[PDB]
């Protein structure tokens, strides 16, 4: 049910095609082991012919007859075998995949649409809670996981039955208690394998989790770097914790590693154990009873069974996951909560006109406990009027303006439109009949026209034309390029909020209501526009009855009535002069107011070269690698031997021959490998450890040392970098361990196979190598195309989903709801196309998969057939075919390798290239001399000449175009610019973060072009807007490890002293010892700046960069700090730059720079004397 069933609902000819495909799956699995059996009977006839071949030494002609007999005979049998099966799979494989999509396909389509409309209907809850972000995200993420859940489930079914029926059909049928010898030994061994192996496997995971914890404590902060570049470079705290925990769980999860290893050793040691009881119990039960050399088929086949239970397991996992996902957040999906609103049938007050009536309504936000903002409120408002709501402490005004749209049903009491109660009339209708314009005016990415059209679907540009013009929009929309068809460069990002807002008004204007709510509308907008905007509002509302809430008491006046609010609290109602005449709230408040990137450079064999660089040595590992390899073909022969030396030979000793080869198979594989792993995993794994550590280090310092427009002008977020660090070291480790499983698999498969290929008598050797390359080639080609379709669909769906987020992500739609389905509808179209395309690709997956299995039979058949070729009287055609199985199984061996161990190279090589380009870099500023700190360079006179520059992005021309100023010593360079850039760039430039594109500078005596950077920054009393401190105790922060500068206590005290942060230092728990506590949050920026300043005056500079420092503070913070910055200066030169146009008066040389070019300068009154620019600045300052 629900879980599983709801999970699998929706589907007539769906459910039917489904059960059909399941069936195909069934028969298919059954194919694999039937195929086993037949391999058996062909093999038996093969023994009989080899047995009499063994006898030989007699009637030659009867050998030519007995032989061409079974030859051509089983030759017929082989034919009908590849046939029956072969054709079989092709047909049914294609069928089970047609299961996959036909099913999941339609099933999701249905899902998809229900959810789209579902979300769009959850209404005010979809704001009430839900990250919304986390939502759309889940829309796609989950929807898809459902998909995988369905077609893979099919895969399982199929295998569930090749295992079930195999282990059965043969696991019993053949042997009658011998097949049980199977059941017995076999399933039992298989038991020890499953347990022990899986035991450690869980053990492994636990190892990996503890790893993860250590890796986070391997992270810490890595941002704020600007502050940290003027700091120097942590460099050692990072390494410290890094290699600490890493090494730890390195070798540790590396024991579980060398335990995954020790695990390969498990399953495999225990694999050859299989071989043990396998052959053992076999041989005994082959010299006594059931003497066939065909126990093979049986036991061997039951083995196939185990393997299949494996594949079945991952498929099942898939199912369950997709279930959990959909099903649970499906009740989140399907489910039709709503009721807090709806958008269907209802009541219709077509009387048009009427008065609003807020009657005795209490209400608290959706968040169950906040105060009932509307704490019992009554109000009424006549028609054609326009009422002003006046509040400030938030939480009310806006809200009544809220439910006046039924946004939320009234907690208690009620409201009435016209004369009926809001709740009673239908929504779509209400919402329409209620024009509304709030602050944030949002415009979807489209033409102006289309946005107004959103206001009203059907409607002709003649009406829009009217609309705009009515909302004074007609002018700009006309001069602006393209006209109404002009767009809106992705989101409402292209024009001024002023016009945005206007456009809106137009939108709502075509909606043409009878109620109009203006939520501060005009607000948060430039003054002049505010005018124009309110202007359009005016020409809009009187026709309509309107409730407006706002702060511009200036635009309040003309209120037919006002009401007193201020954070949920109704009081004084009435006309202006009345609420002023009251000298109450109105009057009161009235007077109070007066992460993408991927790069082309690869690294052909380079990270190999550099590999070994990132390497000490471990030939040892590669050593056993070679052995592991041989180990495999070895098996090929040891087995081929058994069967051989028992399918044709001398009677006595066959027990010892058996028994021997049996144990041989065990001791050999079992041990050798257990070993192989243990060892190799030890050495090579350790290579992964180190490589990754000495790597995270290498890279990190590369960054610390790096700098300049890296973060100075990036698109390499803190994340992108923490990312790089962790993920990349890992990956690379991968590129090296890979070179290892390379020499290895290599020798094994080929080398060994080829030698034994010599003993191959050129008729199979060749017979196969042709086959393996082709079937191998399939593995590849198939997976390839499978990816193409996967990604491309991700694209089409991306168009759709991208736009479905546009909506859900923009709820400021339900506002009008005049799009709803219309919306998700446009997306119904998009889908539509990717849907038809989906049915096809369904088919595709099928044909492909199938064709692969057809290769299955083709391969085998041709093989065994050709091999057998010519056994007329006993010729070069006999047992050797078993070594043929050896080279076929060889190709399959290497297959294990590609589909196992480290990341398919790839992502690892990519990651390598990446972390390599990053580790290469250009220090740009480590050491250097460019002076020798001469014991006189203390003057501190700053020189800026020519100074032309633009932070790399130069196309936006520079913000410094031919600049030149300077600053005497022990004094104060006053900086007053336009805004933002300019003041910053200057500072920086001194800090020589970015070097001027032309011209030069002299902190005193010579090219702050070429002066030793580290020293240049030795002196820099820098303190900016947003201070900051990494979490050391403030005593340490204070002690900002500028360099060798030791934590001079009394020094840190000197700072705290003139810092005036001492006020917190005197008492405040733990005093200096108090860590910034939680990275900061526990102290006002005022105190913070006190510390920053400390830091600085602790450095005992000579020059100072006071970048608008206090430009966000208040009273005694501001002031006291100016007292700090005060005594902080005059002892040294300092460019105090700011937007404190006021307190800037105490300046030595005040320069008025106009972004790029300096236009005014001199002393204050002298500047005013120069009535003009600086003047206007002071005249606006008022
Ligand atoms: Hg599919
Ligand atoms: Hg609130
Ligand atoms: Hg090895
Ligand atoms: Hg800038
Ligand atoms: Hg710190
Ligand atoms: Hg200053």
């Amino acid at each position: 049910v629900s879980v599983l069933t709801m999970f699998r609902y929706a589907g007539w000819l769906d459910r039917l095609y489904m059960l059909v495909g399941t069936l195909a799956a069934i028969i298919h699995g059954v194919a694999l082991p039937l195929m086993m059996l037949i391999f058996g009977d062909m093999t038996d006839s093969f023994a009989s012919v080899g047995n009499v071949s063994k006898n030989s030494t007699n009637m030659s002609e009867a050998d030519k007859r007995a032989m061409f007999a079974k030859l051509e005979e089983e030759m017929t049998t082989y034919a009908y075998y590849y046939t029956g099966i072969g054709a079989g799979v092709l047909i049914v494989a294609y069928i089970q995949v047609s299961f996959w999509c036909l099913a999941a396909g339609r099933q999701i389509h249905k899902i998809r649409q229900k959810f789209f409309h579902a979300i769009m209907n959850q209404e005010i809850g979809w704001f009430d809670v839900h990250d919304v972000g986390e939502l759309n995200t889940r829309l796609t993420d989950d929807v898809s996981k459902i998909n995988e859940g369905i077609g893979d489930k099919i895969g399982m079914f199929f295998q569930a039955m090749a295992t079930f029926f195999g282990g059965f059909i043969i696991g019993f049928t053949r042997g009658w208690k011998l097949t049980l010898v199977i059941l017995a030994i076999s399933p039992v061994l298989g038991l020890s394998a499953g347990i022990w192996a899986k035991i450690l496997s869980s053990f492994t995971d636990k190892e990996l989790h503890a790893y993860a914890k250590a890796g986070a404590v391997a992270e810490e902060v890595l941002a704020a770097i600007r502050t940290v570049i003027a700091f120097g470079g942590q460099k050692k705290e990072l390494e410290r914790y890094n290699n600490n925990l890493e090494e730890a769980k390195r070798l540790g999860i590396k024991k579980a590693i060398t335990a995954n290893i020790s695990m390969g050793a498990a399953f495999l040691l225990i694999y050859a154990s299989y071989a043990l009881a396998f052959w053992y119990g076999t041989s005994l039960v082959i010299s006594k009873e059931y003497s066939i050399g065909q126990v093979l088929t049986v036991f061997f086949s039951v083995l196939i069974g185990a393997f299949s239970v494996g594949q079945a397991s991952p498929n099942i996992e898939a199912f369950a996951n997709a279930r959990g996902a959909a099903y649970e957040v499906f009740k989140i999906i399907d489910n039709k909560p709503s009721i807090d609103s709806f958008s269907k049938s209802g009541h219709k007050p077509d009387n048009i006109q009427g008065n609003l009536e807020f009657k005795n309504i209490h209400f608290s936000y959706p968040s169950r406990k906040e105060v009932q903002i509307l704490k019992g409120l009554n109000l009424k408002v006549k028609s054609g009027q326009t009422v002003a709501l006046v509040g400030n402490s938030g939480c009310g005004k806006s809200t009544t303006v809220q439910l006046m749209q039924r946004l939320y049903d009234p907690l208690d009491g009620m409201v009435s439109i016209d004369g009926q109660d809001i709740r009673t009339i239908n929504v779509r209708y209400l919402r329409e009949i209620i024009g509304v314009v709030s602050q944030e005016p949002v415009l979807f990415a489209t033409t102006i026209a289309e946005n107004i059209r959103y206001g009203r679907e059907d409607v002709t540009m003649d009406e829009i034309e009217k609309a705009v013009k009515e909302a004074n929009a007609y002018d700009f929309i006309m001069k602006l390029p393209h006209q109404f068809d002009t767009l809106v460069g992705e989101r409402g990002a292209q024009l001024s909020g002023g016009q945005k807002q206007r456009i809106a008004i137009a939108r709502a204007l075509v909606r043409n209501p009878k109620i109009l709510l203006l939520d501060e509308a005009t607000s948060a907008l430039d003054t002049e526009s505010e005018a124009v905007v309110q202007a359009a509002l005016d020409k809009a509302r009187e026709g309509r009855t309107t409730i407006v809430i706002a702060h511009r008491l200036s635009t309040v006046r003309n209120a037919d009535v006002i009401a007193g609010f201020d954070g949920g609290v109704i009081v004084e109602q009435g006309n202006h002069d009345e609420l002023m005449r009251e000298k109450g709230i109105y009057f009161k408040l009235v007077m109070t107011q007066t992460l993408d990137e991927d790069v082309p450079p690869a690294s052909f064999w380079r990270i190999l070269k550099l590999n070994s660089t990132e390497w000490p040595y471990f030939v040892v590992g590669i050593f056993c690698a070679i052995i592991n390899g041989g180990l495999q073909p070895a098996f090929s022969v040891i087995f081929s031997k058994v069967v051989g030396v028992f399918t044709n030979g001398g009677p006595p000793e066959t027990q010892r021959q058996n028994s021997n080869l049996f144990s041989l198979l065990f001791l050999i594989l079992g041990i050798i490998s257990f070993i192989t792993f243990f060892l190799q995993g030890f050495t090579f794994g350790k290579a992964g450890e180190i490589l990754t550590k000495r790597l995270r280090y290498m890279v990190f310092k590369s960054m610390l040392r790096q700098d300049v427009s890296w973060f100075d002008d990036p698109k390499n977020t803190t994340g992108a970098l923490t990312t790089r660090l962790a993920n990349d070291a890992a990956q690379v480790k991968g590129a090296t361990g890979s070179r290892l499983a390379v020499i290895f698999q290599n020798i094994a498969n080929l080398g060994t196979g080829i030698i034994i290929s010599l003993i191959y008598g050129w008729q199979l050797t060749l017979l196969l190598l042709a086959i393996v390359p082709i079937i191998a080639i399939a593995g590849v080609v198939e997976m390839k195309m499978l990816s193409g379709q996967a990604l491309k669909d991700k694209k089409e769906l991306e168009g759709s989903g991208k736009i479905a987020t546009e909506a859900i992500e923009n709820f400021r739609t339900v506002v009008s709801l005049t799009r709803e389905q219309k919306f998700e509808t446009m997306y119904a179209q998009s889908l539509q196309i990717p849907y038809r395309n989906a049915m096809k690709k369904a088919h595709v997956f099928g044909i492909t998969f199938s064709f692969t299995q057809a290769m299955m039979y083709f391969s085998y058949a041709a093989a065994f057939r050709f091999g057998a070729y010519l056994v007329t009287q006993q010729l070069m055609t006999f047992e050797n075919v078993l070594l043929v199985f050896s080279a076929i199984v060889f190709g399959a061996m290497a297959v294990g390798q590609v589909s196992s161990f480290a990341p398919d190279y790839a992502k690892a090589t990519v990651s390598a290239s990446h972390i390599i380009r990053i580790i290469e870099k250009t220090p740009e500023i480590d050491s250097y001399s460019t002076q020798g700190l001469k014991p006189n360079m203390l003057e501190g006179n700053v020189q800026f000449s020519g100074v032309v520059f633009n932070y790399p992005t130069r196309p936006s021309i520079p913000v410094l175009q031919g600049l030149s100023l300077e600053v005497k010593k022990g004094q104060t360079l006053a900086l007053v610019g336009s805004s933002g850039c300019g003041k910053s760039t200057v500072v920086q430039l001194l800090e020589r973060f970015y070097d001027p594109m032309a011209g030069s500078v002299f902190l005193d005596g010579k090219e702050i072009k070429q002066l030793n950077v580290q020293w240049l920054r030795a002196q820099l009393g820098i303190v900016s807007q947003e201070p900051i401190l990494f979490d050391c105790s403030i005593a340490e922060n204070i002690a900002y490890g500028d360099n060798s500068r030791v934590v001079s206590y009394e020094e840190i005290v000197r700072a705290a002293k003139e810092a005036n942060i001492h006020q917190f230092i005197d008492s405040l728990p733990d005093k200096y010892n108090t860590r910034v506590g939680d990275k900061g949050t526990q102290l006002s920026g005022g105190q913070k700046q006190r510390i920053a300043i400390a830091r600085a005056l602790v450095r005992q500079p000579h020059i100072l960069l006071l970048d608008e420092a206090t430009s966000a503070l208040d009273t005694e913070s501001e002031k006291v700090v100016q007292e700090a910055l005060d005594k902080a200066r005059e002892g040294r030169t300092c460019i105090v730059i700011a937007h404190r146009l006021s307190t800037i008066q105490n300046a030595d040389l005040i320069v008025v720079i106009q972004n790029g070019k300096v236009k005014e300068h001199g002393t204050h009154q002298q500047l005013l004397a120069q009535k003009g620019i600086y003047f206007s600045m002071v005249s606006v300052q008022a």
